[PDB]
């Protein structure tokens, strides 16, 4: 029992019929949610300090799954580019069409490639003149550049975030009988029990920083949380820095795919050049992640089966658990003790609706019940017997002036002698 609470006494009414007592569970009790694998136990006080009862709610698991948000397409690229210089006033190498360039105009030194739908860029370097640069003119000549991106790997990756969290709490229930089920618990979820109902008066449970999680998916390989939150915008040296909409268009490299600003470096080295590219792989980035992971209490695991994304805590849980009880009643007590009974008077009247008064001198070590048969088994008594000697008294009816019963009681089922008698009197 990792979290124990007492049963109220505002909630609980018992009564003794003597030997044991049943008490009538009848109210609501808050109590906090046991740690995963642990027991949140309901301890029933009767009105004996040896009469206890216990209600054991033990935390089989509490999963969160994902429902999940804004999604983009990713993969692996690499930068290629062409280039051909040509001298100052030399083809489009003009006064100012150079440093003018224009990143979507393709560069008539380039009109040889035809058409493509990939994503690309163009550029325009200015690189020395003279003739020590084979140029007629001393002016800066023009290093046109066309640049693309083509796929490095044959396949695709794709990244989301998580709108919402549902959570499922699964727990096994260990009545004060001993018998035992097993139920499933939202939010906003009320199920019924043998003794009332239960739900979840208070859910916090959920992913703490969220807004600082994100996730990425392999199709048909599984799924890796990124210690950041998701970008909505390509953000260059991060994951997704180059996006698409589809797996096609990451494989095609499309010219659709959004991507940041200034991620291919040049170093345009006269005729020369070299493109380049620092780009988070992410196929790195999803190994790291390999779904099996710890982030602070939570463990996340795939969805066995149907794939999806799932958390499940370790420890402590945040949720408050309404136990409503419905008059439920629970038992039971201590054995029977044996008791000495004496015979003290009879005093009454005979075959009046008053009846007679017979007392009768108990003994016992407990609260108990005393059972006494005459031998005629016409009549017979019942009295509650003490943790004591106690005198107590009911009525019986007789019907002969002179009695003379010999009766045979037992609190504890052996049958002992007792001998009452008196003289009834009449009423008229």
């Amino acid at each position: 029992c990792s979290e124990l609470i007492q049963a109220s006494s505002r909630i609980t009414t018992c009564s003794t019929e003597g030997v044991n007592t049943k008490c009538r569970l009848s109210g609501t009790a808050l109590i906090r949610a046991g740690s995963v694998g642990a027991e949140a136990c309901l301890m029933l006080k009767g009105v004996k300090e040896d009469q206890t009862k216990f209600l054991k709610i033990k935390t089989v698991s509490s999963e969160l799954s994902c429902r999940e948000g804004q999604s983009y397409w990713t993969g692996s690229f690499s930068p290629k580019c062409l280039s051909s210089r040509r001298c100052h006033l030399v083809g489009e190498c003009h006064v100012n069409r150079c440093l003018s360039w224009r990143d979507n105009e393709t560069s008539a030194e380039f009109s040889f490639v035809g058409e493509s739908t990939t994503m690309r860029e163009n550029k325009c370097f200015e690189q020395c003149g003279g003739w020590g640069c084979g140029c007629f003119n001393v002016n800066p000549s023009c290093l046109f550049v066309h640049t693309y991106l083509q796929s490095v790997r044959k396949e695709a990756l794709r990244v989301f975030n998580c709108i919402d969290w549902v959570h499922k709490l699964t727990l096994e229930i260990t009545d004060f009988d001993g018998s035992v089920s097993t139920i499933d618990l939202g939010a906003s979820s009320s199920r019924f029990t043998n003794w009332g109902s239960v739900s979840l008066s208070l859910d916090a449970e959920g992913i703490s920083g969220s807004n600082s999680f994100s996730f990425i998916e392999s199709p048909g390989k599984g799924y890796a949380i990124v210690d950041e939150p998701f970008s909505e915008i390509p953000r260059q040296g991060f994951l997704g820095e180059i996006r698409c909409n589809s797996e096609s268009s990451v494989l095609s490299a499309h010219e659709s795919c959004l991507r940041a600003p200034n991620l291919i470096s040049y170093k345009p080295m006269i005729d020369q050049l070299e493109c380049t590219t620092n780009l988070i792989d992410p196929f790195v980035v999803f190994e790291r992640g390999s779904l099996p992971q710890t982030r602070n209490d939570k463990t996340f695991a795939a969805s066995k089966g149907n794939r999806g994304v799932q958390a499940f805590s370790k420890g402590s849980v945040q949720a408050d658990l309404t136990l409503m009880f419905d008059n439920f009643e629970v038992d039971f007590v201590g054995a029977a003790v044996s008791c000495d009974a004496a015979f003290l008077n009879l005093t009454g009247c005979y075959s009046c609706n008053a009846g007679a008064r017979v007392c009768l001198s108990i003994t016992s070590t407990g609260t108990g019940s005393l059972s006494a048969h005459n031998k005629d088994g016409s009549l017979h008594i019942v009295l509650p017997s003490e943790n004591g000697t106690k005198d107590q008294c009911q009525i019986l009816h007789f019907t002969v002036p002179e009695v003379e019963e010999e009766f045979m009681y037992s609190c504890d089922g052996d049958e002992r002698p007792l001998l009452v008698k008196g003289t009834l009197i009449a009423i008229d």
